[PDB]
Order: structure tokens, then sequence, then C-alpha cells
């Protein structure tokens, strides 16, 4: 992996595991959000982020202060197969003070066409409290300098689906799976829950036929709280329609929301 | 990756990654059992083998036969951190009738030291039925030409870890992880369970103050039984023993039928 020549963006590329792929022989979505995050702190790495936290600079390092996913948007044309290289080009951008983005291209090596494209939405948070807050000037100065400065969109289509308001699942569900706990393998560095964890816990309720018969296009999924490690999931799905449907990852005791999202998916 | 000279063994160098680490930035165990079944899935594709099962050779396609792991051991004396190479060799072994071994040696790229070692056995079983069986002179002359003759151990000592009986664990077991099921990411290209699950399955059961003071040396664990999508499973472990020994079981939630049983020793960080 490297930064481009003008130190703006960061490329890498991957050769797909045996480990990594479904039923198809191509990689699972869960193996292509692990490949967003692997290639994102690389990038971090590359223009002097020490491994602490995510992209965290100097002045947030002495508030107490890191980046959090708010939103994760993935739009896949192509699942690389078992065996092929995939590169990832990823960048990021400041959106005022309501916080930062990072998006992603997917390309097939060996013919360098565009297999699919990622944009998410980052907020910051006091690691202690939890508490949201805006990006002063201070932090703005600080990562500014390491993303391009006139805009650069995966999405740029306007009224795209990347910015499209969530609705909440109303019960009752027309799927559900119920009792989702993490394992320590689903755990990170920093004993939080990967983000990538929610995304496999959303599509659990999916039926198996669907999945069988269908491939995932989209997915749009808001993060809203985060799931502790002695924490129970129920996870609940409903047909809104191609199938479209709504998600909604909910505390199985209470019923806390913890995501909300929508899938797309193609026939076979 | 690439075989060896004598194509006798292959190599695969894998660079650590950022998910694949745990709270000391170094790979989970997990992480390094999912290392060497893609270096081993490498080797097997090197030496013309197809994608359909592993190392399934013409005759056993034939007659609906594949390879299955009976028992699985690793010992790691150091784990790689993140952003480090690691080098890993495998090679295979027949056993006479028995069935096959897969070695691996795992190696700190830039020292070269050995920082692991795993060695495996494996069964041959009809797919359908699930009855195992001995391995013909067919099958043994088709994959004896992609072995070394003369052995080639990962664990030679004279009396090593790797060959010991496992008990199995008396009720009440001291602690327990219940209700543990597989999702949709736990499952392989073929849509069973990923034999790294069960792994972690085994550990789930460990009192997290182990795990946050001490570090998983070795690793013993034999296969039984499939659990299939809709199965679910308990956890149970005892402590048996500076070093902490324990005994692991893993049944279903219902009938407690056995899927496994294990140790694991931990040594003091
Ligand atoms: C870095 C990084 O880059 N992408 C992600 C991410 C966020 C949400 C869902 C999937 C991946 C991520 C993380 O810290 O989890
Ligand atoms: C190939 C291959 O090489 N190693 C394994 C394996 C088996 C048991 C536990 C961990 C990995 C394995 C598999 O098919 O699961």
């Amino acid at each position: 992996g490297s930064l481009t020549e003008d130190g703006l963006s960061y490329k890498e590329k991957f050769v797909v595991r045996s480990y990594e792929v479904g039923s198809n022989k191509t990689a699972t979505v869960e193996t292509i959000a692990n490949l967003l995050q692997e290639v994102g702190c690389n990038h971090a790495q590359s223009v002097g982020f020490s491994t602490d936290g995510f992209a965290t600079t100097t002045t947030m390092r002495k508030l107490h202060l890191i980046w959090v996913t708010a939103r994760m948007h993935i739009e896949i044309y192509k699942y690389p197969a078992w065996g092929d290289v995939v590169e990832i080009e990823t960048w990021c951008q400041s959106e005022g003070r309501i916080g930062t983005r990072r998006d992603w291209i997917l390309k097939d090596s060996v013919t360098g066409e565009v297999t699919g494209r990622a944009t998410s939405k980052w907020v910051m948070m006091n690691q202690d409290t939890r508490r949201l807050q805006k990006v002063s000037d201070d932090v703005r100065d600080e990562y500014l300098v390491f993303c391009p400065q006139e805009p650069r969109l995966a999405f740029p289509e306007e009224n795209n689906r990347s910015l499209k308001k969530i609705p909440k699942l109303e019960d009752p569900a027309q799927y559900s799976m119920i009792g989702l706990k993490p394992r320590r393998a689903d755990l990170d560095m920093n004993q939080h829950v990967n983000n990538v964890t929610y995304i496999g816990w959303v599509l659990e309720s999916i039926p198996q036929e669907i999945v069988d018969t269908h491939e995932l296009q989209v997915i749009t999924l808001d993060y809203r709280r985060e799931c502790q490690q002695d924490d129970v999931v129920d996870s609940l799905t409903t047909t809104t329609s191609d199938s479209q449907f709504l998600h909604l990852l909910r505390l199985s005791g209470d019923g806390q929301e913890i995501n909300r999202g929508t899938t797309l998916w193609r026939k076979k």
C-alpha cells in the first residue's frame, strides 16, 4: 500500500482469501468492509497518525476526542472472486463543523474497472462521556493538510442513495434473528465491537432464500449506539418493495435502538 | 506464495491487518488459524487440486470422499504484531491407511526465527453418509507424489503435547458460555461452519481475567461432530492445573451431544 503522488489519497491491493468467500466463491460484504477498515488504517498511519486511536489528531488526544462512524454506505457491482486482486483507493474530506467523510473506490486490478464504491460519515465524540461535538478550527487545521481541498465524492450524483433519511421499522417485523451476541473475535484492539459485526447482525435477519437467489448491491447503515461486550441484540427486517429491505438492530431486552439501515438486492 | 525448490512444501508471507489483532495489538489465535487454512488451500491449488473440496484427489471426487480435520494442535511462542510480516511454510505427509497429516512452521520475516508451529490430523470421510474410512492404495498413490518421503515433523519431540489423549470434562464445569450460534460470516464456501469458529467457541468459556493477564501458548482441539447452521452450542471449561491449563468441552445446547473436546495452556504475561 502507498499514498498517491499528491499525498492526498491512499491505494492498496488485496488478494481475496479462501476463508473470506461465501457460497458463490466471491468475497462477502463483511470481507469487503474489513478491507475498507484496513486501507483506512494504513492511510492514517502513512500520514503520521500514531496507532492509539483512528486518525486522532494531537489536539483530539489531549481533549480525549475520537472519530466515531455515524453512517456507512457501500455499493458493490462485482464481488471479487477467491484468488483475485482488488485495488482500493481511499481519501478523507472535511465537512465543515459537522465532521469528516471517508470515501473508497474498489477496482479489479486486472481490468481497471470500478467494481464497488463506499462513503462514510464520521463525527467527533468525547471518549469518556460519549458526547458528540462540532469540529473546531484547531482540529480542522491539523487534518485539512491531508485532504483534497476541492470536493472529491465517491457518490457524486445528486439525490443519491448515500444521503437518504432512514425510517424506524415498526413492530411487527416481517423477519427476525433474536439473541445475537458478540464473541471475542468480534472485538477490536480497544475491546469495542468491530463496526463490521453490526453489518453481519443486520444481514442475519434476511431470509436464506433471498441470500441464495440474490446478490447484495447496496447497504446503508446508521450507527446510533454501541453494543457492549455483554449486550444481546435482536435483528429485524421488513421488505419495503429487485428486493429492498428496512432493518433495525435493538437491545434484546429494553428494545433500545443501536442501528437502522436499508439493503437493496439484485436477482442473480 | 510459492512451492519451495523441491516442490514438496509451500511458503507464503502475510502482513498482519488492523482488524486481525486483539487488545495487545498482536494477531489473535483465530487470525493465525485462518492463515494456516489460507496457506493450506494455496499449497493444494499450487499442486493441481481443484477449488471444489480441500485436496480431494481424482479418485476421491468419483467416490464422494473428502478430507476432514480430526485434530488441530497449535503452539505460539510470539504472536506477530499489527503491520509485521509472518512467513508460513506448510507440508503434508501420509500416515499410512489412517489418514494424512498437515504441518506448519510460522516465522518472523525480519529475524527468521520460529514464532509458532502447528500440526493437524485429517481423516477420509464420505461427503453424504459422514462415514469414516481408511486410505486406499489408489488414493495414496495420487497424493504421495506431493509429500516428502522421509518423515518431516513440526513437532518432533519424543513425548510431545500434540499426541496426548484428551479426557471428557465432567459436570459441573467451572466456567461456561451458553447459547453460542454461528452467523453467516462463520460459514465457509460450502455453507459448513469454518473449523476456526470452534476454536473461538472453546475460548469463549475462558474467564476474561485469564485472557487479560495471560497469553495462549498451546491449544489442542479434537473434532468429533459438525455443528450445523441451525445448531446451538454450549462451551465448558475447567482449570486442570505460573502456567494455567484448562480442559474444554463443546456440546449441543439441547441434548448435550459432544462436538469438540480440547486443552489450552496459558502463560503469565
Ligand atoms: C477505519 C474504518 O474504515 N471503515 C470503517 C468502517 C466503519 C463502519 C462500517 C464498516 C467499516 C472503519 C472503522 O474504524 O470501523
Ligand atoms: C485447509 C485447512 O488448513 N487448516 C485448516 C484448519 C483445520 C482445523 C482448525 C484450524 C484450521 C483447514 C480447514 O479446512 O479448516
